[PDB]
């Protein structure tokens, strides 16, 4: 078996290899990339997402989210407090202000140390889940607004035609903005392009070991676990690399820089944080290998994990026994 230690792999496709998206994902998996839960893809030097980022300041962040932490430095939850709308230009200025800016640091590892030491004592503001794309319509390769849809994949594989759409989301981040431990909706793949700005550090658990992370989470967040059998779907729980190591949970880490893609694989738990002002674009996608993960995905029915209506068809077709209970939670 390829990549038996489940290391995060880094790929450098040629411009010829960058033409056929599906084919390259399949190639990465032939080399064992999926066993890590996360891969980095560095685009060919000839490629670009768009010409410049000089004219993005008028994009609106309708509902910026203030991420307020509770708990201890290495084990905490965060809740999202809604703030007043602001443009990306206003948000960038806020990110760079003395209150929110990245501190002096020696390197990525120094900044990582500072993040886990001090994150809970601040409440950074995030622009998340903003429907849109910053890819030029003329960018033909790895354009996250032009990918084959998950609905068409399900139809090609299983012959069922379903409603729903599949479009990208923008994320504007600042120092200490945080994404909690989670897998994707329906344990789908995701792909994330860092368009502009400071890095994003990722943590990931191999899919074959996801249940180990779930068991630790139940132990560390006991009230949440009693409330919901799939509470990581709520996307509010953080556990530090130090605490993961103390509990023998297998994981890896890597830092994504501007101009790089990351792919997360079905049932690969991931979490992370932003180093400073940045902008990323991400979308879910599927392959034939995903279908069995979609069938087995654990669902939240307690009401906290409200999601887009396009997930309805996924649960309805792949998980008909679970559908009634899940749908009640979406109401
Ligand atoms: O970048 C973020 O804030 C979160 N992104 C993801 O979880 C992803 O791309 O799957
Ligand atoms: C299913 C379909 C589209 C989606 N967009 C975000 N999550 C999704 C799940
Ligand atoms: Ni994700
Ligand atoms: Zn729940």
């Amino acid at each position: 078996a390829q990549n038996p230690n489940c290391n995060i792999m880094i790929f450098h496709p040629t411009k010829e290899e960058f033409n056929d998206f599906d084919k390259y994902i399949a190639y990465m998996e032939s080399q064992g990339a999926h066993r890590a839960g996360l891969a980095k893809i560095i685009p060919p030097k000839e490629w670009k997402a768009r010409e410049t980022y000089d004219n993005i300041s008028e994009i609106l962040i309708a509902t910026p989210l203030q991420q307020v932490a509770s708990g201890r430095a290495g084990v905490f939850t965060q809740y999202h407090k809604k703030k007043k709308a602001m443009t990306v230009g206003e948000y960038r200025h806020l990110a760079n202000s003395k209150k929110y800016q990245t501190p002096p640091h020696q390197n990525f590892e120094d900044l990582e140390r500072k993040y886990w030491k001090n994150r809970i004592y601040n409440s950074p503001i995030y622009g998340a889940d903003i429907s849109g794309s910053l890819f030029d319509e003329n960018t033909k390769q790895w354009n996250l607004g032009h990918l084959g849809t998950i609905q068409d994949l399900l139809e090609k594989e299983c012959g069922v035609v379903i409603e729903g759409v599949n479009t990208p989301y923008l994320y504007f981040g600042m120092w200490k903005t945080t994404f909690a431990w989670h897998t994707e909706d329906m344990d789908l793949y995701s792909i994330n392009y860092l368009h502009l700005g400071e890095p994003k550090t990722w943590y990931v658990v191999p899919p074959e070991h996801g249940q180990r992370l779930e068991r630790l989470a139940r132990e560390l967040f006991p009230g949440s676990s009693r409330g919901c059998g799939a509470f990581l779907r709520h996307k509010v729980a953080l556990i530090s690399p130090t605490v993961l190591k103390e509990n023998g949970i297998p994981f890896n880490r890597i830092t994504q820089e501007a101009g790089e893609f990351m792919v997360t694989f079905p049932y690969g738990y991931h979490a992370g944080f932003n180093h400073g002002f940045n902008c990323a674009e991400a979308i879910n996608f599927a392959t034939p290998r995903w279908i069995d993960y979609g069938k087995m995905a654990s669902q939240c029915s307690c009401g906290e994990a409200r999601v887009t209506f396009s997930m309805d068809a996924f649960v309805r077709i792949l998980q008909p026994e679970r559908y009634d209970l899940w749908k009640r939670g979406q109401d």
